Formats: structure tokens, sequence, C-alpha cells
């Protein structure tokens, strides 16, 4: 079902998702660990993800959100790393990219920071790090994140000190960092169908000078 339509550098589409990409970078409280030590990628491609059946089944589940919700969406623009990328593109989101040890609850989880996301690009944790080298900080090693269209509808507001249901009459979860000032937000969400993965990114992080 899937295909994907490689971005040019030149198209202003590309470009406003690469300075997503970069402005959104961190330091994170673990010193690099899980991700590596960076401020800035190197994207290598940009992809724009189109699947009929998902897209439907995508704008589906945001037509009935939206009717839950004084018909509002409210829906983002969000990172998304995992080791299932190649999955997640052709078959969708669903319950088997949860986390069920999440704080927010046993749901898929996105982020505002991409430098977030790229903590779980080689799995929970930064995993082993990635498969050639078994480096977590590698500037070698392809990596691909997913920017995705998420719909939050009514999302429950949880203050954070840094597959379940949402909360009675929720449609997502915010964890919002009340510790890291600098830290932005993740979204839960608990039905597969409450994101689209439109973006496959394929990057370095690059070492700083
Ligand atoms: C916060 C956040 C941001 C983000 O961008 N991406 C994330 C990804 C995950 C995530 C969740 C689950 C898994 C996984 O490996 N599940 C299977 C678990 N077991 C079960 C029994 O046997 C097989 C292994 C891997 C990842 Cl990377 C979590 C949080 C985020
Ligand atoms: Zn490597």
């Amino acid at each position: 079902g899937t295909i994907l339509i490689d971005l040019s550098p030149d198209d202003k589409e590309f470009q406003s998702v690469e300075e997503e990409m970069q402005s959104t970078v961190r330091e994170h409280r673990d010193g690099g660990h899980a991700g590596g030590i960076f401020n800035r990628y190197n994207i290598l491609k940009i992809q724009k993800v189109c699947n009929k059946k998902l897209w439907e089944r995508y704008t589906h589940r945001r037509k009935e959100v939206s009717e839950e919700n004084h018909n509002h969406a409210n829906e983002r623009m969000l990172f998304h790393g995992s080791p299932f990328v190649n999955a997640i593109i052709h078959k969708g989101f669903d319950e088997r990219h949860a986390y069920i040890g999440g704080m927010f609850g046993a749901g898929i989880y996105f982020a505002e920071n991409s430098s977030k996301s790229n903590q779980y690009v080689y799995g929970i944790g930064g995993g082993t790090g990635c498969p050639v080298h078994k480096d977590r900080s590698c500037y070698i090693c392809h990596r691909q994140l997913l920017f995705c269209r998420v719909t939050l509808g009514k999302s429950f507001l949880q203050f954070s000190a840094m597959m379940a249901h949402s909360p009675p009459g929720h449609h997502s979860v915010t964890g919002r960092p009340s510790v890291n000032g600098l830290a932005l937000a993740e979204y839960v969400i608990y039905r597969g169908e409450q994101a689209y993965p439109e973006y496959l990114i394929t990057y370095q992080i690059m070492r700083p000078e």
C-alpha cells in the first residue's frame, strides 16, 4: 500500500520539516547516554509517506475525535523514533508500538523534541546503540525518525516531575515536564488510528566542534 516520495532539499516542504527537526534539539539530562552527544543533525533524506488505506484510517478516527471535542481534532505534528519505523510506514501504528512501561500509561509516545525521539531510535533507553558499532552515540550510521500527524482531541494534562485506555472522557495524554523548563511535551495516544506517519527522515547526529 505504501509509497515513499523523496522530497528535494530545494523544496520548501523539505526545508520546514528540516527546520522542525533542527530547532527542537535540546540537551538531555542523561548527558547523551540514550541518544548520543550532539546539538544538530545531518539530514540525508526526507520522504513523504503515502498510503491511502492508512490515511483514511487516520482521517476516519480524526472526524470521530473531532465530534467528541467541540469540533476540534487538536491535531499536531510530532516526532516518533522506534526500531520498528519500517513496519510503521507499511502497516501503521498499533499496540505493538505501545510503550508498556511508559510514565503516562501503556500507549504510543510522541515527542515535541526531535532529540527526545532520537533517544528511542535504537530501542527503549537507546537499546545497545547502532547495529553495526553498538554505539548509542554513533556519528556514522544513518538513523530514521518519523514526523507524524497526531490527533490529540481532549488531552489529559499530566505534569511530570521531569494498550491502556485514555483517562475517562479523554483522547490522549499530555506529559508536560515541570522541572526542566526547556523540555517540551510528550503525548501518548491509545489507538494507532490516531497517528499517521507522514514523513520519514533519514539523518545522522553530528559530532560537536
Ligand atoms: C517517549 C518516546 C518517544 C519516541 O519517539 N519513541 C518512543 C518509542 C518507544 C518504544 C516503545 C516500545 C518499544 C518496544 O521495544 N516494545 C517491545 C517490548 N518487548 C515486549 C516483549 O518482548 C519483545 C520486547 C520500543 C520503543 Cl523505542 C517508547 C517511548 C518513546
Ligand atoms: Zn554505527
